[PDB]
């Protein structure tokens, strides 16, 4: 991954409660990631989780909680892993 540590602004502070939210395939959503990191974890790891699982908020805590915070360095045959 890379650095995380404050740099890009959270934007979006209020106003427009539901911009585009349909059920499809597409990239997460603040509040999902937001969602996350209330549980403890990253936003990148939450923004990344749900990238994984495609966007499951409950499908990547149901991992992320499993584990706890460090996602599956197991979960894809050939791909990111700390190992």
């Amino acid at each position: 991954g890379s650095s995380g540590s404050s740099g890009n602004p959270h934007m979006w502070w209020l106003q427009d409660a539901d911009p585009e939210n349909n059920s499809r395939q597409a990239s997460p959503s603040q509040e999902s990631i937001n969602q996350l990191v209330y549980m403890g974890f990253d936003t990148v790891v939450a923004e990344a989780a749900l990238r994984v699982f495609g966007g499951n908020v409950q499908l990547a805590a149901q991992t992320l909680a499993h584990h706890g915070g460090s996602l599956p360095p197991d979960l894809q045959f050939s791909g990111p892993s700390s190992g």
